[PDB]
DNA sequence: TGAAGTCCAAAGTTCAGTCCC
DNA sequence: AGGGACTGAACTTTGGACTTC
């Protein structure tokens, strides 16, 4: 199984969708932090395994887009 | 632990070395501007936290063999 | 046990001081 | 004078290892 977001290796479920570790830990600290970051280009990035990091923006919207949700992340 | 490049303390291990943040710096920029330094004198400078900003060429050598891997430099980001 | 959570080593970024073109 | 580059410390983000409900 395949990370929805970035194609990395899946952990499991993680919020609504099946993702790795990364993209995992990566959407509660957004959540948490309340970010929604912004991209310098199209809002079009590439988010896979190697450039994921490259843009917050455009990372944490295929989150949503792969299904995670802001109400499967907890507190504290 | 202390730098295995310099003596100076280190702050951990880093890009596969034990090494301190000055080193650590260095060794990031070197590989990310793929900068191709040379050595005034026999290439056989003595590096340690005194005069380890004497030649970048034999810092960069003394990273390598203490270690250090090109490969754990990830590409710049914002 | 599934899917939350925490921990933390090792990446990354910014920038004041300082000097060269 | 404006433009550019380097160093290393302060501080943050990443993601794999492990823990709780
Ligand atoms: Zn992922
Ligand atoms: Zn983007
Ligand atoms: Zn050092
Ligand atoms: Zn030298």
């Amino acid at each position: 199984a395949l990370c929805a977001i970035c194609g990395d290796r899946a952990t499991g479920k993680h919020y609504g969708a099946s993702s790795c570790d990364g993209c995992k830990g990566f959407f509660r600290r957004s959540v948490r932090k309340n970010h929604m970051y912004s991209c310098r280009f199209s809002r079009q990035c590439v988010v896979d395994k190697d450039k994921r990091n490259q843009c917050r923006y455009c990372r944490l919207k295929k989150c949503f887009r792969a299904g995670m949700k802001k109400e499967a992340v907890q507190n504290e």
